[PDB]
């Protein structure tokens, strides 16, 4: 038999490549948020209790679970069982609160932004984060270790790991609408008024001024500066013509509203400057002249202030990444109420790996499209 025996080598190798993958990835979020006050902001205390709970499924949950399935039953005796069934049912709970918790800390920014920013410390996120879990503990913790003491006798045979009043198919289903269901609901609902209240004007212009100021410092070819050349330039016409939130409510006549389209009008011809050099021949010089451009930008930069675009998208990832990772699990729970038989246990397998593969793609979600987390990590990793 030399296919079975290659299934079980590949299987530990994909499942200690998972978790050797969980574990780095989210030390490095860990240890950056740390070394770095520049990542020590409230979202990232959220991040930070996630991508702490990811970190302990990585190490406890998806090794106890590769040695459960690979050696085709439980090895590690009945309290060891209950220990890894009662930290991996906690410590998911407090995921799911957690992301509760970033969920309702963005809808109360966008709906009550003169009383909830001033609440928002790094205290306050501190005892909303240790509140979800010492609720997760008293929720799963007792349950999963003494219900055999409540009923007296465990049903859990030698060789079994399993929670004990799971037994009941109903009851399973009951706890994946109360721990699965029903919040993903919330964070659905809470996600649907976040993207209306971001769907004012002028963030819009001078983020798009800014961010195509970017493509060109970092452009490859003569594409990438000639769109967002054009695409820059018209929205600096478009944050030309509009009024900024300007002192003392100054008329158009005014020196601050002369000055400020003066400033726009220095730009512009920066940037007709720049797309001449491009066509001349002299690209690496339109990217010389972006510099110039970042000069002007900041000598009139004072009458601007938004990244909450970015944040928007980070958030729907994060849900998006824990419905799609969970669902299948709990389409197998609602199924197991009428048809035991129709999910064989490596169908439950993979349903239950998708659930720790969340763990694994999670600091992809935000880690991997932030500017000061890549510096961060580039810096963690070069030899001193
Ligand atoms: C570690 N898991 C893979 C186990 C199986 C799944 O369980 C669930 O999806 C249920 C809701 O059906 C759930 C339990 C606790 C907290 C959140 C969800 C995902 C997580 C959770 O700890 C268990
Ligand atoms: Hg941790
Ligand atoms: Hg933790
Ligand atoms: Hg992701």
């Amino acid at each position: 038999s030399p296919y079975k025996t290659f299934e079980v080598v590949f299987i530990v190798l994909v499942a200690g490549s998972l978790s050797l993958v969980t574990i780095i990835g989210n030390i490095l979020v860990m240890v950056s948020i740390k070394v770095n006050r520049h990542l020590q902001t409230v979202n990232n205390y959220f991040l930070f209790s996630l991508a702490c709970a990811d970190l302990i499924i990585g190490v406890f949950s998806m090794n106890l679970y590769t040695l459960y399935t690979v050696i085709g039953y439980w090895p590690l005796g009945p309290v060891v069982c209950d220990l890894w069934l009662a930290l991996d049912y906690v410590v998911s709970n407090a995921r799911v609160m957690n992301l509760l918790i970033i969920s309702f800390d963005r809808y109360f920014c966008v709906t009550k932004p003169l009383t909830y920013p001033v609440k928002r410390t790094t205290k306050m996120a501190g005892m909303m984060i240790a509140a979800a879990w010492v609720l997760s503990f008293i929720l799963w913790a007792p349950a999963i270790l003494f219900w055999q003491f409540i009923v007296g006798v465990r049903t859990v045979e030698d060789g079994e790991c399993y929670i004990q009043f799971f037994s009941n198919a109903a009851v399973t289903f009951g706890t994946a609408i109360a721990a699965f269901y029903l919040p993903v609901i919330i964070m659905t609902v809470l996600y649907w008024h976040i993207s209306r209240a971001s769907k004012a004007d002028l963030e819009d212009n001078w983020e798009t001024l800014n961010d195509n100021l970017k493509v060109i410092e970092k452009a490859d070819n003569a594409a990438q500066v000639k769109d967002a050349l054009t695409k820059m330039r018209a929205a600096a016409l478009d944050a030309q013509k509009a009024t900024p939130p300007k002192l003392e409510d100054k008329s158009p006549d005014s020196p601050e509203m002369k000055d400020f389209r003066h400033g726009f009008d220095i730009l512009v011809g920066q940037i007709d400057d720049a797309l001449k050099l491009a066509n001349e021949g002299k690209v690496k010089e339109a990217q010389a002249a972006a510099e110039q451009l970042k000069t002007t930008r900041n000598a009139y930069i004072q009458k601007y202030l938004s990244r909450e675009k970015k944040v928007t998208r980070t958030i729907l990832a994060i849900l998006l990444a824990f419905i799609i990772t969970w669902a299948p699990y709990n389409v197998m729970v609602l199924i197991n109420t009428f048809c035991a038989p129709c999910i064989p246990n490596t169908v439950w397998t993979i349903g239950y790996w998708l659930c720790y593969i969340n763990s694994t793609i999670n600091p992809a979600c935000y880690a991997l499209c932030n500017a000061t987390f890549k510096k961060t990590f580039k810096h963690l990793l070069m030899c001193h």
